[PDB]
């Protein structure tokens, strides 16, 4: 297929990376997923916006504007004849001579982005999935969305060892966001999840769905629970752009209420249907 | 000149990076950095079992034994005829389609080694630095020698642009280690340096000091200290293996006791210096 590479839109096989990309060998970079539904890209605005967010709180500076970004976005969506799936984007420091601190600012970002065909994953979403509890020992900035992504993997690969979908990470006990995705919870109708700090990274999906909650009139707090009085829910759910919105049925082993999808978390699926393309 | 890729030393120009890398995309990889003398690997050994260690402790298998990858090291000195300067070498998990979890077990480690010529810092070595105090946000697996280096960048960048060369990382006011160097204080003729758990890099620099001062009969404690205890030394010093044992002399605008390399440090240097090649 074709990939975005900079500015311009090439053949997968020209695209090569410099052994001294900061990405490479710092992770020096940010990026952002993208889900396309029938041609269509979903939320692409609020996706641009926290890349070029992501982008200044690590001090780098994207060269073209978020118009350009768009109008790049469209193309390699056309060109590579993406029906139903994702695009992924990422923007690192640039080229230069290894050295912890910044190049001299004349070193151009490189920016690399690539599409791939995935459906929904409509069983996981109508089932529910099994999830497990894992420590979070990541760095302090989950606010930024950055290549930086060691713990993750290392938590996505303990979650699949047991057989689950995901890992629900935490410190100290206190429940904080999924691997991939964010982490709500349901209580007597009132939706819980932990507020947006430095501790988790602001969904996009996660701010979706408070928005679905407020429009059916779900009362909403942005308070923290634990890993204990998660598993005193009456219905749990986590969100990714891939995910949407999957329901945790079970954790470790013990079922959550009944092992059922619940009442509210087929409401919110539902509201937030009307907003897929 | 030449660059070892995988178990071959080709010309740089032959090198290609693939954009789904792990390394590139997770920063899922370790690395390390020799430092060469006069056409001498210095403590190679030692960089290579810790290497070997820092992949067993993400699962990454290097599938050559540690006699290959030290003649292979050797080749790349020969044939970029070094002769003072530093070798980079670094392994990712390898490249497969992007997911967060392990890719199959089919899929081989990416290798990139390459050398530099770069002189001993001799005016650091006799006249010292000055550093700054930075809040350690990194994560919890500061032992493992990994490409997620962007807490690290961030610290180096912000002692960079306050005119200073090293940033002394604190977590919760305990002194851990800087950005790129361990660090060691005196007082009253004893050497403290923080422990080798999860919150350091046992660095080889370090070890090679902790055995200079066993062998000129210095005390040594590794118990951690404060910033508040830091700036009440004696004499403070960073390691590592391009900055070898570097004074510091200043930390914000406070003097470390006179502001001149203290009676210790030079001791030390100078049995240091009886181990180089
Ligand atoms: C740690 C973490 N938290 C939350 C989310 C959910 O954010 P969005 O709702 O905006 O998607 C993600 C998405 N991470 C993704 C999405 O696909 N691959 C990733 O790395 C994530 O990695
Ligand atoms: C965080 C950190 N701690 C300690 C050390 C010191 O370890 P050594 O004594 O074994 O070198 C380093 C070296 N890091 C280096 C050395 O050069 N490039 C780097 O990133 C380091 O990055």
């Amino acid at each position: 297929g074709y990939t975005l590479w900079n500015d311009q839109i090439v053949k997968d096989e020209e695209v090569k990376i410099d052994k001294e990309d900061r990405g490479y060998q710092f992770g020096d970079g940010v990026y952002e997923v993208v889900k396309v539904y029938n041609g269509e890209m979903f939320t692409v605005n609020e996706h641009i916006d926290r890349l070029y967010a992501s982008a200044e709180k690590i001090r780098i500076t994207i060269p073209y504007t978020k118009d350009k970004f768009h109008q790049l976005l469209h193309e390699l969506v056309e060109k590579n004849e993406l029906n139903t799936g994702h695009i992924y984007f990422q923007v690192t420091r640039g080229t230069s001579p290894r050295a912890h601190q910044f190049p001299e600012n004349t070193v151009k970002p490189v920016i690399i982005g690539y599409t791939k065909e995935n459906p929904r994953p409509l069983e996981n979403l109508e089932k529910g999935v099994k999830a497990t509890f894992v420590e979070d020992i990541r760095w302090l900035r989950c606010d930024i969305k950055s290549l930086n992504l060691l713990g993750a993997v290392l938590a996505k690969q303990e979650a699949h060892e047991k057989g689950c979908y995901e890992a629900i990470l935490h410190r100290n006990n206190t429940v904080t966001e999924g691997s991939s995705s964010n982490v709500f919870g349901i209580k007597d109708g009132i939706l819980y999840t932990h507020p947006a700090n430095n501790m988790i990274l602001k969904g996009i999906t996660r701010d979706v769905v408070i928005a679905c909650a407020n429009e059916i009139n779900m009362p909403v707090k942005e308070i923290p629970f634990t890993t204990h009085e998660a598993l005193k829910m009456d219905e749990l759910f986590v969100t990714s752009t891939t995910s949407e919105i999957t329901p945790v049925i079970e954790i470790d082993g013990k079922l959550i209420r009944d092992g059922k999808v619940g009442e509210w978390t087929r409401k919110l699926q539902k509201q937030f249907e009307t907003k897929i393309p």
